[PDB]
Parts: structure tokens; sequence; C-alpha cells
């Protein structure tokens, strides 16, 4: 798809086995999910940006559909505001920015 | 230009006469530039980031050229960790998120 910038570029994700909504942000280096559980091991990270930092779980090698493409990557899961889709997955469902 | 994202998106801007680097943000709804001087009035408004609100100044219809491309609109001034090009501009220059 184009996608235009008149709204926010959400799209419907699937993660975990749960649907969940989620914003297309090429400002953002990872992808944030609101918590929830994910298998496997993780460890602690700290991510920033406007207001401050959160502290934030990650979790590698996690698969994800978005917008029905199908990616794998690491997925950081904490207290965002709104769940983020980042450049590291972005870039696996061939996301570009065109003007 | 057809922009890919396996690193940020930054690219130029100018702004009071002054080059910049700015990142093209689509989970960004406006435009947010580190402390600089610009004419005009300003306004308070209140942004939510990943870490928390700031206060930031909004100073309407200000010139800024994105990647050579001519917009005039609204600049948030204030404490953000990278200068940010959001979908108010974004619109602007006519980009879109294809995949
Ligand atoms: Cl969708
Ligand atoms: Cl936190
Ligand atoms: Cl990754
Ligand atoms: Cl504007």
């Amino acid at each position: 798809p184009q996608i235009t910038l008149w709204k926010r570029p959400l799209v419907t994700i699937k993660i975990g086995g749960q649907l969940k909504e989620a914003l297309l942000n090429t400002g953002a280096d990872d992808t944030v999910i609101e918590e929830m559980s994910l298998p496997g091991r993780w460890k602690p990270k700290m991510i920033g940006g406007i207001g401050g930092f959160i502290k934030v779980r990650q979790y590698d090698q996690i698969i994800i559909e978005i917008a029905g493409h199908k990616a794998i990557g690491t997925v950081l899961v904490g207290p965002t505001p709104v769940n983020i889709i980042g450049r590291n997955l972005l870039t696996q469902i061939g996301a570009t920015l065109n003007f």
C-alpha cells in the first residue's frame, strides 16, 4: 500500500497470538509494544526520546505480522503509550518513505 | 527520493537561514526542533513522547525547507533529543509510506 500521512499511520499487527493496533514509526529505531507476555528469554533495556527514558524488556527473534506481512526481529515490551513498529521491522516489510 | 529505513532517515533542513539535520518521523504528529531563535510570537503547547510530556514553544507559519522541498507551517521548539519533522510538514512535502 501507499499510506498518506494526514492521520497517524496505524495498522493491525499480530504478535504473541494477539491482534493489536500499532503506529508505523520511522522515528523509532526499535519496535516497542505495550505490556504483554512473550515466550523465551529477555533482558532489560532503557529506551529514550521526548520526555526521557523508559525501562523495557528486550525479546529477540520474535515473529510479528504487520498489516499482513510477516517479519522477525527484536521486540521491546514496556509502558509505551502507543504500540510502535520501528525501523528494525519496517525494513523487513520493505517500507520506504517517498516524496 | 525513496528512502529506506536501515539507517535513521536524516535529511538536511533550512530554517532561520541555518542548515540543520532532522529526522523524517511518521511517528510524530508535529515538528519539533532544538532550541533556536525564530521570529514572531509563540503559544504554549504540551507534547507527549516515549518518556513523558514536555512543554514546548509553538511558532506558527514558519518558513522551512526540508530535503529541498519548501514548507511553511507550525514549528515547535524545545528540548527534543533530535530535530524531528512530523506529519504536519511531511504532508506539505508530499511524503508517503510505501510497502
Ligand atoms: Cl492493517
Ligand atoms: Cl519506566
Ligand atoms: Cl531486530
Ligand atoms: Cl502546520
